[PDB]
């Protein structure tokens, strides 16, 4: 502890700058492993994906991404794990980075360390039933929820805290906004160093992707895998 509750938020990119989460919230992150953005000295962006539950449009996301040899970190909770193992057997097998967004997707705040310990194994215990493998150890709470308290104990298990820098609403089911949407916001936010959290469930998001790639990619920009994050800020 401190256990106080903490949403993930930030005023959003303006100008292609990088946004700031403020001195409060960059003390914290620093103050544990966790970061919001990647390398801001250079054009490069992170694609990373909340995986909750399918509606469709996963597999075209990763023939995309296959497309445009991209690496992808798709944080899965133990519900999409357990429902799509196929999909997650495709994300493994294709190179992409498998994250941890907790077994039941509960407010970590809510839970004790061993609680915490259980809801975030559970998870690569699944996985690797599915694919003999794991990867680094990468967080993203859920519901975007955190506290000093999660950040230390989940580190203390290993964990790697991943927020991000660049998000819209492409995750509201009832109201669908289609391909433009979705694309406008993936090349207004567009900035150096940029973690994109992209959902796969709403319509054309897959062809919104696809396009966004290729009009950043003409930009300037490589996309790289928060593996490449870490491995690069470590060197």
């Amino acid at each position: 502890v401190p256990n106080e509750p903490i949403n993930w938020g930030f005023k959003r990119s303006v100008n292609h700058q990088p946004p700031d989460a403020g001195k409060q919230l960059n003390s914290l992150i620093e103050k544990y492993d966790a970061f919001y953005l990647g390398n801001t000295k250079e054009k490069t962006i992170y694609l990373t994906f909340d995986n909750g539950y399918e509606n469709g449009y996963t597999p075209k996301v990763l023939d995309v991404l296959k497309k445009h040899r991209v690496t992808g970190t798709f944080f899965v909770t133990g519900h999409f794990v357990k429902d799509q193992p196929q999909l997650i057997k495709r994300m493994s097998d294709e190179g992409h980075i498998i994250g941890n967004h907790s077994f039941h997707h509960p407010d970590l705040t809510t839970k004790t360390a061993d609680q915490i310990q259980d809801e975030l194994d559970s998870v690569n215990e699944e996985v690797y039933k599915i694919t003999g493998k794991q990867d680094n150890l990468y967080l993203r709470p859920p519901r975007g929820v955190f506290s000093e308290y999660v950040l230390k104990e989940t580190k203390r298990l290993g964990y790697q805290t991943v927020f991000w820098s660049v998000a819209f609403v492409d995750w509201k089911i009832n109201n669908q906004k289609g391909k433009k949407y979705a694309y406008d916001h993936m090349i207004k936010q567009a900035h150096p160093g940029a973690i994109y959290l992209l959902h796969t469930v709403s319509r054309d998001n897959a062809e919104a992707l696809d396009d966004a790639i290729t009009d950043l990619k003409k930009q300037g920009y490589t996309f790289k895998s928060i593996d490449d994050l870490m491995f690069e800020k470590e060197m």
